[PDB]
């Protein structure tokens, strides 16, 4: 059959949860049986994230295949079993670098080049690359509508609709209903003004998403539907909801499903949404709470560790315990000492990059290894765990990372090339993407993933110095896992502690509501263990 | 069978000729056999034109139900045989005064009386009440998309499309296609930025009627249908053709009659344009030529006489006589003399109020009588017919109307109501729609209409003083028509004269094309007689 | 001195309090020793809200001169002393009603009749009217930037800046600037659309007024004022505030005045809120607390007894009485009887029309009267008081009004022209505005009042029956106040109670929060002792 698309487009303001709305309606149709995917049009000019500030842009996701891609493609993958590879996230800077290479070499065989139509075939080309072979297509347009930016996408779809045609296309917009005090009522102008705005570029929504505070009663949705050329029952509301995993039931209420199978000729069964009403259960009926202390230095904004949030919170399903994440300055772990870090149950160290923040969060691993409070380091969390070891159990003084401190005498984190040992001997790549681990067989991680080889994903280039490892392992630290032929250190462990497990892979990145994962799994149980032994 | 409504609004500029290019696709489904009308939808605040002075929108058409309408119900009653009344025209300004009153008397029921939805509701029953009971209804939106006069209409017929929905309603937008010469190309731009104006207000247009000074091709066809979601078929060119009665076949080569019977699911056989195919090869082919001057105060516009233009064409067409017409000003004739009416096969004076230029029509009547040139009066024309043989031959000085003298000695014309004879004895209202005129037995129009009773259209408040008329009467004036119980003085000839007719009423407005008319057929028989005298 | 004018919009949605923000502005300007008033333009088809139901846009505000008004020109003249009349509020329909007439009778010439220039001419003209004469004229848009309606209005504004000049005109915009919990960030992005509708109407906005649940931080403001071509220090924050009366000061700390005098060149001395600081801490600084019931037919909607609630509000400053209003239904005194009256320290009966509910407020005028409860009753607060006292206490059976029950025995309120006795014996028109009212000697009101004579406002027809009357007054209800030649009755009093009164007039529509008013002063007073005796 033909492939169809659901063109989704937010207006008002961003921050409407787009994202989160487009996964949710993909979990629902994916619960239908249908082959579903979705792909984020991000119109920033960096070619992707991959060079971006944490605090600024948010945790850049990475794929399988590598790509480094939105956050939003985490919200994807966490609401349907459909794996994201680069397919699935362009910006507007990758579809103008293309252009440009093209155009330099000649490819256009001396023609005028034209946000119409050379930059829209680029996008349309990107949209087909990744839709193809899929019975429906989410593709997210980022951006307001209204704003420069977003134009060359809505010209596309606008272009796309017409050539597929109407019967295999669906524009979806997701508007602001702002509630004034004063008036005790919910505003629709914002979205008869968006859907005018959206119109003048040439796109009639055929579904409108009204995000508001409460529920849109049926009054204020006839409105819309009668200002915006819309039916009555494809206005959905959707308010703010205590958690986003009720949000594909709420759009399944309104039909919202219904009315697209129908759109595109779709007979699927009704969606078995178990799963999530399991999920929903879950986190509404916690048995237990649990401080955990999230020590980083992108802390400025929460989104930065949008995964690893995510991936304690799905830990807490599993063990039906509520999870209270207390973001932990490292900075202020330097300034402040240890003191705040007392009244934890866990402590989680994230990803990172650079030093600031670094000398902290080292203290923080080891006043988590001496007073046997439950650590999980993830990436920059396993080498701060590797150092605070070395420095102050292996008696390496000063031991850190050439990253950090390049000429050190024990450079025990460092990249492949660097590997020396403390008299400056040596021997005889940026590591993105899925790569097989080999687990070792006594080791906590192994009983906790109950496998012997898993799959994670990396985002690093310094990695365990092998030179200085034997050092650090006769002084007591164990390595849990191993990756290649160059036997690179994944995993390490310190027994004689409750629960301290550090991996260079980023686990939250395969960690889902539905499936959880084993590692954050393990970790929110040692939390609960710790916390009822106090 | 659902009534269908074609919604006809124009973009870029006015003056795109709009209401032919409607009525030329009345006339093409009508030779379908479809039951078609036409109504317009004025943005101007009058009530109805009764008040506006023909140098402004041109001529006050009548309607045979006594309606003052826009000139283009003439254009629809001469390209369909459908009769035009008061239910196909009506202005801003009619919906206004009927929601005012309405609200005034409290009919609304203390409900705030806003634009939406009670004025679009009020034009949308307007609308309905005009086309009910027809296949289809040609809706032509005055004004040019963009401008806030029209806004109401638009958001009316928006509303109108989604109730009644899109199996019975299509959009069909006239939009100007400029040609520059700087490039020798034609500009599709103001198109493009028109359809994107019609669709910020929620209007997709379902036909594209593209105005040029030539055939827009085929690649600009094709550019405005991919910018402007509408399909390549559906774009429609109309070059300034030098004959309107040519549009229709234009319109029908193109296919427009074809979709527009396809989107409303009409089994109809193919237009028989056979009748406009006669009058192009009538106008195309004659054998003699004439120059036919009107004399009039409004020339500055020749619109002001629109359908008195149009109905001495269609004299030229039944004589095969091509008909040059040379408007002349009244005032010119007072100033520079009857020197200016020299080398005329005719003389026509036209309606008008007003003293301004009326002794120029005096002095032009004399001349026409006196040269026996054919002459034909249309009510101001024939009231200027009487005065000059009242003064002239009848011998009554300074013989005049009460409209322009009050108390003059001879109030030849005057209201029925001021009726006095030279010594100022008595005896013991506006005329406006279609009146029965009877004939009298020996006279020129009685052999011309070939009936003893006609019926034509009136616009006028000052008669013929029945009191004063058997004085002209015995000086030779014959009285050729008279009407009702008061026997007003319809038709008068002076019989000493090859061709000299005036009428109280507008026969100009029961010309068409196809049937032409009786008395223009003889006025322009009588000047090819005259030119060939000479 | 040339007369400067304020023209004040708002987009993004309706509801914003820009009736209030444009009177604190006012209040600004006269603190200034500024000759300043405020004018209201309604996009509303209704001629004046005199028809409009209470339930639509709240109360019909009424002017000294009797005009029916927006409810805003109450805001208007608690903030400032200059008295409303009709020149300071008028609708679309008032401009379209006058234009009509003028087009009807002839007055434009045969012109064709155009929103531009007629019937923007008609609105700039009025505005003209009811500005000149003034140093800083404050026009209130009504609607919503953006919205058809309005349309006429912002075309208007925008020639009258041109013609005027930019010295002597400033457009101010208010816009909603949402909080969204989901990024705990503040949203500029509908400010900007709402600036660019105003621009692509014409309008240039020189100053911003961001609404928000909250102050909008400098970088927000720097952002707006980037992309709207307005100055820094013209982008005002006015968050939603606990009391309006803090507005003109929030204002002013932002410095709107400063930078207004300067694009006026006004040299006049710093605004003295002392008056208003006053108010602030009157209201914040309560001695008790009582709770007033207000039994009326329209508590669904509060705005429907906009001004009573204030006047309420100033009592209680008076008294340093903070007010709990508790809104009671009439319905539910006749459905659920007296038992939802319990605990009211006093008992306000406000004006309204037709049956629904009086027998409620008949009950609730009773319940007040026997149980010794302070009773307020306005117009038909009034009526039901008599209606009350003519029943069980002068043993009128079924004693009621004609505007209910037309053919009762005992009309104790009627039209004068209706007036009869018990036995159909007879004696041998609307009230609008000031009319002066004469006190009796030993009243209640005499001395609350402390004058024989006070001007307040009317707005009703039915009159209380002076054939009825002197039963009534043998029975004990004393006449407080009488007005005209036709001795009608204004005020009646309860005198075996501790405060029992009801006038004919409204009271609220005189009462500001500055100056207070005597009635509602002593009424909050009467609630304050009811409450301490309890
Ligand atoms: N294209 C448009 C749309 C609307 N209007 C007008 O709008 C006014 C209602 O004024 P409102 O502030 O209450 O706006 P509303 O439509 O109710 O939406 P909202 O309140 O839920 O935000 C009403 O006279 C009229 F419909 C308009 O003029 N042109
Ligand atoms: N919404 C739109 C539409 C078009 N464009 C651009 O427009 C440029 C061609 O500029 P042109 O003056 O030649 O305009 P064109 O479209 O050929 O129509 P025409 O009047 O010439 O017949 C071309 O780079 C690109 F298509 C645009 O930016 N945004
Ligand atoms: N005419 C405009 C204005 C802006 N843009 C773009 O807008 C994006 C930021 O998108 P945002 O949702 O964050 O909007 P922002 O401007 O911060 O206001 P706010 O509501 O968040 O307070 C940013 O890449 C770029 F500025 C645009 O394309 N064309
Ligand atoms: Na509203
Ligand atoms: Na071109
Ligand atoms: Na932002």
């Amino acid at each position: 059959m033909t492939t169809n698309y659901i063109f989704v487009t937010g207006g008002v303001v961003s921050s409407l949860g787009k994202g989160i709305a487009a996964a949710s309606l993909a979990a629902i149709l994916e619960a239908r049986g249908l082959n579903v995917t979705i792909m984020k049009l991000d119109p920033y000019i960096n070619v992707d994230p991959g060079t971006m500030s944490p605090i600024q842009h948010g945790e850049v996701f990475v794929t399988e295949d590598g790509a480094e891609t939105d956050l939003d493609l985490g919200h994807y993958e966490r609401f349907i079993r459909t794996k994201m590879s680069r397919r699935n996230n362009f910006t507007t800077g990758r579809i103008y670098s293309d252009v440009l290479r093209k155009e330099r070499r000649g490819d256009y065989l001396g023609a005028t080049v034209q946000v119409i139509p050379h930059i829209t075939n680029a996008i349309k080309e990107r949209v087909l690359e990744g839709g193809e072979g899929h019975d429906v297509v989410l593709v997210e347009i980022g951006g307001t509508v209204g704003d420069i930016e977003s134009l060359p996408f809505l010209e596309a779809i606008r272009q796309m609709a017409v050539e597929i045609g109407r019967e295999h296309t669906l524009f979806m917009h997701l508007t602001l209903v702002p509630y004034m005090a004063a008036s005790g009522e919910v505003k629709t102008k914002p979205t008869q003004h968006s859907v005018k705005e959206l119109l003048s570029i040439g796109i009639q929504p055929d579904i409108l998403i009204c995000r508001s505070d409460r529920a849109v009663p049926a009054n204020e949705r006839a409105k819309i539907a009668l200002f915006c050329n819309v039916p009555e029952k494809a206005v959905i509301s959707l308010k703010d909801v205590d958690s986003i995993y009720k949000i594909p039931g709420l759009l399944k209420s309104q039909g919202l499903d219904d009315y697209i199978c129908k759109r595109f000729s779709l007979n699927c069964p009704e969606a078995n949404l178990s799963e999530w009403e399991q999920v929903i259960f879950e986190e509404a009926n916690p048995v237990s709470e649990v401080t955990i202390g999230m020590v980083g230095k992108y802390i400025e904004l929460p989104d930065a560790y949008k995964s690893v949030i995510e991936a304690l919170k799905h830990g807490g399903l599993k063990n039906r315990v509520s999870v209270n994440i207390k973001l932990i300055d490292s900075q202020d772990v330097e300034t402040r000492g240890v003191e705040i870090l007392k009244g934890l149950d866990a402590i989680l160290v994230p990803g990172g990059f650079g030093y600031r923040g670094v000398e902290g969060m080292i203290t923080t691993a080891r006043f988590a290894r001496e007073n046997n409070i439950p650590y999980l380091g993830i990436c920059l969390g396993m080498q701060v765990a590797l150092i605070d070891y070395a420095r102050h159990v292996a008696n390496m003084e000063n031991a850190n990372s050439t990253e950090f401190v390049p000429d050190c005498k024990y450079p025990v984190v460092a990249l492949i090339t660097e590997w020396r040992d403390e008299n400056g001997n040596v021997e005889v790549t940026m590591r993105l993407g899925a790569q097989q681990c080999q687990l070792v067989d006594d080791s906590l991680v192994r009983q906790l993933y109950n496998a012997p080889t898993i799959v994670e994903r990396h985002r690093h280039r310094y990695e365990v110095n092998n030179m200085l490892l034997k050092q650090i392992e006769d002084a007591g630290l164990r390595v849990a896992g191993r990756s290649g032929d160059d036997q690179l250190v994944e995993i390490i462990e310190v027994p004689n502690h409750p629960w301290f497990v550090a991996c260079q892979f980023h686990p939250e990145f395969t960690s889902t509501p539905r499936d959880g994962h084993p590692l954050f799994a393990g970790f929110v149980k040692a939390a609960s263990e710790f916390q009822k032994r106090q």
